[PDB]
């Protein structure tokens, strides 16, 4: 049984917990956040986006009790003061958003944790980044003790890029994500030290945003390094995002051939990772989807035999959370 | 001085905003409004605007007219444009903004009713109606022959000036556009039927909704040099007004974002003044509510992959900018 | 087995269909709407609010196939031309919004239907109105061939009123409902001859609206006839509403005592109709709730021993759709 | 000229600044917030709700330059270390939300300010609360050095209560406010130790909230103390709220008479505070209104001659900000 601790019981932390408490192979031993177990228990059972927790939730002054299983609840701002050694934590899910650099994420290993999974792109280039179904086989159990699971957008874009790249090559690519609002944005216009637009009211605006997903894809798919960039527009929805990839391929092809390969990948080497649809879907048709990427056949367009606009959905919350579990399960086995 | 007589068929978002923008012009004379509701509901919707605020002036009504700033305007309720009294009113231009008469057969009812010229506030349903975008191809207008015209779409009016600047300076090999578009009256609040686009029937408050757009092809019409070289799509999002275009374009000559921004800023200060705007500020959509521009180039949001591959971003108030272009086109046609 | 046809496959019609199609005692034989089976099947499969249909959906040019069941699909503007006599319809669910008067509803009877259930308050004083768990025992099989299941708000308010009246009496009561947006509202400012406010954009505004639910409960609970009125505020939410009842009681009492009686009723009589909670719930905690009314203890306030403000939630879509089934089932058995 | 500093350049602080920088009798000398002048210049210039600043906005490392006027920008978390004596600050607008107690607000006076106006209800009983046009005349310049301007909801409800009470008395009143989302709420579900609902996603939910605004009216209008209580529902709108008041009056009356008195007040002794409308209004019809309260005659309902439901709108951002300025101008005269 693999022992897991969660640092940051937020949107991602609670969703990895919800997805993982079902697995007998996993054991969640601790949750760390800046609030009491009462509020953690409330946020676990009630979810404005993914519905009520399908199970029993209780709490003590010192723990949550989920389906009878006891999980320790601690509240320490500094990860170094966490009891990871006493709980002998194998994996710590770093999902606070505040320790995406190595010096901060190294604090969990100092506390006694064996492996640290950062649920976000790393700020340092020396932390390996993995996307399940793209480059997770490059993981080194003997050396990679702090890893990154990339971004929700990277996890959506990289599988699409991989199928296109494998079959027709990519000369150039520009991506746009139309992304759901997240917790980093305020409800009304407010301060924002390093991105002024990011402080504008998320309920009111379409908001241009930077994304690192494109080059992060360059990390996971080196063959596309230097050939893709991207940006983002935050829109006033609470969850589910979509990627629009304009691609110039090397070989001539058509949308029918691309769709054939996407469908094949979704049924084969990327089943459970890449999804495929021909239906007239809109974003809420993917609420609580566990897939990283859902290729939208009807929304795609072809300018000509080498220029395409490919569209893929993702639940930026639920899909990433399940990938976080998938990566841990992989690391534990291999 | 001399006055152009205008009637509005369809007193909706575009119709009321065309009225708001044009009633300030002393050379224009709005002589009639046609819609399916009595002047009482029309006065109410004219007075109060959830997006552009209260009407800055006095609005009253009778059973047969609105009274705006002392001026009386005839208010009729006739579904059939053919039964409208355009001949009696000596209507020079009819703004067809109901959304139901974008083909020649439907718009021709206004000419049969007596109007001299008809401006469709939308893309024509068929290529047999000429389309004009101010500052791009409105000089190709023929006063003696083009009696039914189209002012294209908001997206076309935003995309085309960008395309024009890029093409004239570096050429275009390919261009793929996406518009992130505000919600409009064609979408319901909750999931409902929609025969012509199933996605079009899903709830607008809840979803990102992929949609089809003809704006790319329409620009190919207004700019023949670019025909076949541009396509596009749309995503409707839960905002009530203001949209943004994201154009992925491959140029012929090598260039850079600095050079492109230089030409965009030059165009906005020169030949496309009042049509194309230019900004370097960290703007978001609500910063353009009630903007009169067709297209506002957003230098900070643009990205360059390489010397020939760029992602250009341009905003537009799909209600207010288009309504101001409808008036400009009518003014242009009047002068010649 | 009871044979049911649905006129108007909209929000209410589709949800009634979702809740009932698993029922072996019910047989849905026909669906009538203004579109062909492909759009109806699409709308049955994907719901922006209640998620994907948990089952299989197929279609023909003339029929739907749900979980193997074949349902005829028609498109007739005039109910009088519907094949109810030929299909032997026991109950017709009138959920178009256009035939809530007796002359309009009677067209289903002339076409061959035996019973018509209007999914809204009737425009006619001689059409009986029932709220399950409040006054449905007054249904007379021999005379009530066209009945009304009231409004979603009436089904929420009446259970609250029933308990308070039965235990402490009601001298006066004023109701306010904060109501989710519905299909009658536009996305942007537009015309609306019978209620100008109703035409204003639902995404942007709090919109005052009139409601008849207050007098309608006077119909179902005659003891309160003439003693309560109400109003409504439409807000930019796609589903779930809340009732805020300001009530002057006859006998002295306390919030503790009221909550205790609400809790008893939720666990015994009115079980499945009235729900009870002491948690810090918000509207999305009730998406796809099947209850008519959920009493919110913590949201309630007491001015004094005879003046209370009681709060109760309801999924105006799902709860009402389930009560339409319950009403049909009650009528069917006797 | 009155020398004013703003502590907390947020929604209220910036909107107070916009309305007041136009006033030649006022002199804004300093702004304190936790961000650099660039971000403050940005937020002053562009407003998602009230549009672009109608004027010129410039900034340096150490100041804002608004319409030619130079204003100091400081970034100090502890108000005791603020440069109020050097700047000779007459009034400090406390709009951070973190110093609504006397121990906290008094730090501005310890720092050199003469008066402190809190843009929110005070925590302490000994800090007087004023509503313009209701009880502001009770201000005592010799002793009231820290005052509260109450809440946006109290400023909307109290004028309504005053006219009803003066004409027909109040036996009971229960108020509900349908309130716009504010900076206190997250976009998505998150923690909130003292009120769990307050942490739920504001874009997707109707959110019940506690309010003291009814009880505050009991303080500003002592005759109604113990007779009025209330609650709140936060809804997914960015601005403008509405109060809904269920009132049992003492004297028999009618909606027609109440409306007449409301219209009389809006035109007379509460012009600029109380507004009156008979139109079919909705929330966005009041964006950027400077009124505290707008009586909505058509939305009102009468159960009988003594039981009414009265409805009044308010721009919780813009109306309150103007009340803060009005209070400062009153205290300075
Ligand atoms: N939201 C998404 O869709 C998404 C997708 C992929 C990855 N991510 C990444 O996951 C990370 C978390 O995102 P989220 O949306 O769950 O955010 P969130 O704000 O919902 O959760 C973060 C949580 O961390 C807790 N926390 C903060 N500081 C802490 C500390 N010092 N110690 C312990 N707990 C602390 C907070 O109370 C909060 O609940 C971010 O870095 C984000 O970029 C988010
Ligand atoms: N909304 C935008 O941003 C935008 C911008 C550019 C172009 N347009 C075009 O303008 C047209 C109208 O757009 P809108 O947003 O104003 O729509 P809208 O829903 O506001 O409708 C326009 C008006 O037409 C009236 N109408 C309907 N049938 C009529 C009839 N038979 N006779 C007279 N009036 C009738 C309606 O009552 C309505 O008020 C569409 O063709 C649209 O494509 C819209
Ligand atoms: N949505 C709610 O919260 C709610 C709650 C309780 C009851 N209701 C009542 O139920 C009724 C339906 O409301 P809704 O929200 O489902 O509306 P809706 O607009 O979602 O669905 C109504 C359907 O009627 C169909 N229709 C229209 N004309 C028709 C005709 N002539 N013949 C056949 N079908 C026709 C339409 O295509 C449409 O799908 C209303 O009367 C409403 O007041 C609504
Ligand atoms: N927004 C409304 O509708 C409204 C109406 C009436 C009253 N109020 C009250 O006014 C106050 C401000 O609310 P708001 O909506 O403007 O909030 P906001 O979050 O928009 O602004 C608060 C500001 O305080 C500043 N701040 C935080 N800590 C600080 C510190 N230590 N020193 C200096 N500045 C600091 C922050 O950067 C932030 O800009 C609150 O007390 C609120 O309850 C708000």
């Amino acid at each position: 049984m693999t022992r897991i601790a969660i640092n940051g019981f937020g949107r991602i932390g609670r969703l990895v917990f919800r997805a993982g408490i079902k697995d007998p192979n996993l054991e969640f031993v601790a949750i760390n956040d800046l609030v009491t177990p009462d509020n953690l228990a409330y946020l676990l059972k009630y979810d404005s986006t993914h519905g009520r927790f399908q199970g029993t939730v209780e709490h003590t002054e010192k723990e949550l009790i989920v389906d009878g299983k006891k999980i320790l609840c601690v509240s320490e701002r500094d990860p170094e003061k966490l009891p990871w050694k006493d709980l002998k934590v194998d994996y710590v899910i770093e999902s606070t958003g505040l320790f995406t650099d190595r010096v901060g994420a190294e604090k969990h290993i100092k506390a006694g944790a064996k492996k640290v999974v950062i649920s976000a792109p790393a700020k340092d280039k020396d932390i390996p980044t993995f996307v399940m179904g793209v480059n997770n086989e490059k993981y080194n159990p003997s050396n990679d003790h702090i890893v990154s699971n990339a971004s929700c957008t990277t996890n959506c874009l990289a599988p699409i890029v991989k199928v296109v790249l494998d079959n027709w090559g990519i000369e150039e690519g520009l991506m746009t994500t139309i992304h759901a609002t997240t917790a980093t944005q305020p409800t009304v216009d407010g301060p924002s030290k390093k991105d002024f637009r990011g402080g504008r009211g998320a309920m009111q605006n379409i908001i241009p945003a930077s994304t690192g997903a494109a080059k992060a894809v360059g990390l996971c798919i080196p063959e596309v390094n230097g050939k893709l960039t991207g940006m983002s527009f935050r829109v006033p929805t609470p969850d589910v995002s979509v990627v629009d990839l304009t691609v110039r391929t090397t070989k001539e092809t058509s949308l029918k051939e691309i769709s054939a390969k996407m469908k094949a990948a979704s049924e084969g080497a990327m089943k459970g990772i890449l999804g495929y649809t021909e239906d007239m879907v809109v974003s809420n048709d993917f609420v609580s989807s566990t897939l990283s990427s859902i290729f939208d056949m009807d929304a795609c367009i072809e300018l000509n035999s080498r220029f395409f606009k490919l569209v893929s959905w993702y639940d930026n919350e639920m899909g990433y959370s399940n990938r976080v579990l998938d990566l841990i399960r992989y690391m534990a086995k291999k």
